[PDB]
């Protein structure tokens, strides 16, 4: 098709930001004038790894982070800026250690069994004070707040804005929603491939943090922003197709699942404790998991499992929070998944219970509760290790470092039960 | 001898304190008048045990904690009221999961082969401001404080009334000391049979506590009280002994020990792990672990390894810190030291290093660097589990709740590292 440099001269755009996402879910942009992007465009923009979340040394060569002019987005609040996704190329290569890199790689193995994954996330998130100190709306304090009328057109105005943009950058949104804590809110479009997905999320992330500050405000997708309020999920929607256009996952076994996704789904259930470490990423994470249910189970129509299903042909799941790395939770997901087909693995039971009120009565293999333990079962689990290549070390090395951090700390809650020991 | 109220006349006390160290190392006391005492001697004084750290029912029947009369301690601040340690009595028998009676049973084992244990203890503490915001003397700011006779002498009048007071007492003070952090300090008194030692420790944390307070200051024993300064230890010196007066620990082999020692060492080696949750009994503990220096080494006239031999027919283990229970300490350490001396346990060859500078190099077994971790190894260490009893259960228990605690709190870290995923 036509360079981006052609586009830049027909569109109007004066810069391309040219961006990666790091093992730790920060994007890395680099600002570049239009007269440049022609030879960026083909050798890729020269960043320094070592300085992002990449697992690398001052000594390697500058990695070459190659746009992907599919991915081209005009800022629709900033028109002349030009948005771009890139793979970091390293030596030659793909850099298997950046997020992108590596969902690509699982994705291509699915590929070549005629097998396409496709999801959709639900980012929340709290809008909140530009100083973080409290949410953005002083007015927003009822106990069960969840699609507040009142609360929700008092925010129209920045909502609004960001599912306009989504009206026309083709991603098809369908509703905009307060969630259930006092501050909180979703705005879900269509699912899609993976890599299209993926990518869509990494610049919702932008967007909505972009937009909120223009209106004086700011967007946190941290898991849990508030000693007295929930957190923010990120679940995720999947299914499997052909290049014939079929949902591999709709059938004819029980909910309308297929045996195939019920493989899948075995799959999920199998790597669940190691798949945690993944998309529940940090420190915070973790408050989530200590509320009640840290139990793995699916499913059916039942917003109480770690999996759900919502209907024929799709699995829902309701592990991942705000933190997720966009590339690294599809990535490992479809790691798990593969592996449960490939293995013929099976998922167990269903369940139809609730399980906030009788789950306490089922015998439960259990999700980990905290970082560490987390990290050491993503460590044992070395099928998903091995999905995600040389990533699942980097990221292990990171987080088992943010453990320490977090460790070092002199909270007042110990100085208040300890001072009198 | 004359029963508790004759002294009461004679020498004019007015109040009893009926004293009981709880698993957290809590002083639970009561205030009885002398017209009561009389009876309490005999048939203790009834505390409903589900309030203090005992692991009980609200349905269970009131303990009843009778007094060692041999315990007697006139308040040399506060002469009318005398202080009395007591074993929790629960329906005829010591109640097993209170530490002064678990102490007692180790000792009676040991004492069964003609073994008695001595103990001396050196208990650090910062003076801090009553708000416990900062140490009690802004002059003392130096990088090398240890020591100090500037910031020594400035301390003099609080020092020298406590140290006096265990002069009068009997416990053979022999130094006073500055501590290597700034505000921090130590004072020294003869080792001596356990359980003499045991209730002097409970008592002198009292006292210092409470006569800091008179000079409109605190006592901190807490493990590390400042993000900015080194933490409170609780190093103990050991020595096997017989009846007949004779050093057990004494003898031929390496440094003057005797065979029998270096089982008892093998012992400790062999269950630091488990015996390190006992020792190290807060989240707060462990800032300490991970400065650097967390591995299983003994030894000989050197402070870096988990076990020093200062001289012949001593011990002196650099392990438990601050938090320590005056009880559950010497009660742990004896029992993986019986099981060392039954199990003629083998501690390794020495190591005459400095850790702090090659420790990196020696291949060692590494201590629990978290609670939950710590935990952990005491439950799986059965042999040290059975040598205190039933409550070993109930701290493991209370342990992993503080850890809970500890972990559902919402740090500035947390907001600081997540608010911008």
């Amino acid at each position: 098709m036509t360079d981006l440099a052609s586009i830049a001269r027909e569109k109007g755009i004066e810069f391309f930001l040219i961006s990666f996402t790091d093992l730790l879910g920060v994007q890395r942009a680099k600002l570049v004038p239009a007269r440049a992007i022609a030879d960026m465009a083909v050798n890729g923009a020269g960043f320094a790894g070592f300085a992002a979340w990449l697992d690398m040394s001052p000594a390697d060569a500058d990695i070459l982070a190659i746009p992907d002019p599919e991915s081209l987005i005009q800022l629709p609040w900033k028109p002349s800026v030009g948005w771009l996704a890139a793979d970091v190329h390293f030596e030659g290569r793909p850099f298997p250690k950046a997020p992108r890199v590596a969902l690509k790689s699982v994705l291509a193995r699915a590929a070549g069994k005629d097998m396409h994954l496709k999801h959709g996330v639900e980012c929340e998130f709290f809008l909140i004070q530009p100083d973080g100190s409290a949410i953005s709306d002083p007015a927003d304090t009822q106990a069960k707040p969840c699609y507040d009328q009142d609360a929700l057109m008092r925010r129209f105005d920045v909502i609004a804005e960001i599912c306009s943009y989504m009206v026309d950058l083709g991603w098809g949104p369908y509703q905009n929603d307060h969630e259930d804590a006092n501050g909180q809110f979703e705005m879900n479009w269509d699912y899609a491939d993976a890599l299209v997905t993926a990518d869509r999320h990494a610049f919702f992330k932008f967007m909505v943090k972009s937009v909120a500050e223009r209106h004086g405000l700011r967007a946190t997708f941290m898991p849990k922003p508030f000693a007295h309020l929930t957190g923010n999920g990120c679940h995720t929607h999947l299914s499997m197709w052909t290049a014939a256009g079929d949902n591999l996952f709709e059938g004819d076994g029980e909910l309308g699942l297929s045996p195939t996704a019920y493989a899948f789904l075995g799959g999920l259930i199998g790597h669940a404790k190691g798949l945690t470490a993944v998309v529940n990423p940090t420190v915070n994470s973790y408050k989530r998991l200590n509320a009640s249910p840290n139990t793995i189970t699916y499913g059916g129509n039942n917003r109480t499992h770690m999996v759900r299903i919502p209907d024929a042909g799709r699995l829902e799941l309701r592990l991942p929070d705000g933190a997720a790395n966009p590339y690294l939770m599809p990535a490992a997901i479809l790691a798990a998944g593969l592996d449960g087909i490939e293995t013929q693995a099976d998922p167990g039971q269903r369940l139809d219970i609730d399980m906030y009120v009788e789950g306490h009565s089922v015998e439960a293999e259990q999700l980990p509760l905290n970082l560490l333990d987390a990290v050491r079962a993503l460590e044992a689990d070395e099928v998903l290790a091995g999905g995600l290549g040389a990533a699942a070390a980097a990221f292990a090395k990171f987080k088992r470092a943010e453990w320490a951090d977090y460790k070092s700390q002199l909270t007042e809650w110990e100085r208040r039960t300890t001072l009198d020991c």
